[PDB]
């Protein structure tokens, strides 16, 4: 079909139409930076030529949210990220649940597992609300959050429980500010009735 | 109510840049007060520095419309189906410039939008356990209908195709996986909580 013309054939390009020529480890420690070369078809017809990108790489995680349905509350855990210093007033943050997902494993076992050693919470029902790319312009993270049914009452780590609006309320005034706990918690604004009448039935 | 300890409670000692190309990783080696009263050890981290970004999600009021871009991230290659991914306006904000004057620079050079009125969204660390990231979203009023057709910097090997789609097709995207960077997912989502007022404001 070559004499058939273009017009005659969301996203516009796949896997296919990457070529990753190189990848090279430039720095292996408890995180790696990576060095990717390829080349990549152009919205024009063409294809590039060879570009070279480097890729902060430290694994994949999974994030709960702990959701108390029947108090319309939920559980926040607190501890010290030193990344956020230079650009917060305080870097302990307050944050969903969250750990490495390791060779094998799935999200909802290592959510699970994570809200137990955590912040002491036996998880009852799980549902997904989004899995999302952190920062793809720079690694590769990609961070799979669930919202997983809590009694909050059973609530170096400091264990916090709020109201739903009173969560929501820090987000909309920057006191909560990762992007897991934004993603979670404005999800939950956004799906919070129907959850718990979901999860009270 | 809130987080418990301040910068007086934390000593950073030293960083150490472990790799320095394009991005740097820089360890920092700092001790802290413990929840159970103490002081910690030293501590080290690696982190990831990259500057910091400003985000702009066009939205046009009276169309109830918004402008995504469209261009390759190769990070997104190992867990996602496609790396091209469909984002919000982005850029580094570099020394002495405002969030505002980037995502004007931007909307232009990467959609060729012009911006009326701009208004915070939010502003978020992108993964603060292993990068300093912070991405400062704004949302400003476009007219969708200037906005089509390929652009980025060709000399900078930057590829951009504009998208337009109405506010809830572009949320079901978020819903349905097809929207799935942090930056577009976060504007989405405060645009879905907001957009009544939003439009009755920018519309009076
Ligand atoms: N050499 C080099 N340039 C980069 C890298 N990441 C981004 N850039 C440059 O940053 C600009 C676009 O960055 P973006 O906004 O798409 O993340 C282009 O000039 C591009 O060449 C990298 O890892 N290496
Ligand atoms: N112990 C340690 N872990 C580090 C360092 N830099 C990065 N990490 C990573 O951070 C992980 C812990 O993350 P966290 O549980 O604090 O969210 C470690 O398992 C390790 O992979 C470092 O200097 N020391
Ligand atoms: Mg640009």
């Amino acid at each position: 079909m070559h004499h058939h013309h273009h017009h005659m054939s969301g996203i516009t390009f796949s896997k296919n139409d990457v070529e990753i020529i190189a990848r090279e480890t430039l720095y292996r420690g408890f995180f790696s930076l990576d060095l990717y070369r390829f080349r990549h078809r152009l919205f024009n017809g063409g294809m590039s030529g060879e570009i070279t990108r480097e890729i902060f790489e430290r694994g994949h995680a999974a994030v709960l949210l702990p959701f108390d349905p029947v108090r319309d509350e939920v559980v926040l855990v607190e501890q010290i990220r030193i990344a956020a210093y230079d650009t917060s007033e305080s870097p302990w943050l307050l944050e969903m649940v969250a750990g490495m997902i390791e060779a094998g494993e799935t999200v909802e076992d290592v959510a699970r597992r994570e809200a137990l050693e955590e912040a002491g919470l036996e998880v009852g029902r799980t549902k997904p609300i989004l899995s999302y790319l952190a920062s793809p312009g720079g690694t590769s993270e990609r961070l799979s959050i669930l919202v997983g049914e809590v009694d909050a009452s059973t609530a170096d780590i400091r264990v916090h429980v709020v109201s739903r609006e009173q969560a929501y309320q820090w987000v909309e005034e920057g006191k909560i500010d990762n992007a897991a706990s934004v993603i979670a918690l404005q999800w939950l604004q956004l799906h919070y009735h129907n959850l718990r009448n979901e999860w009270t039935k």
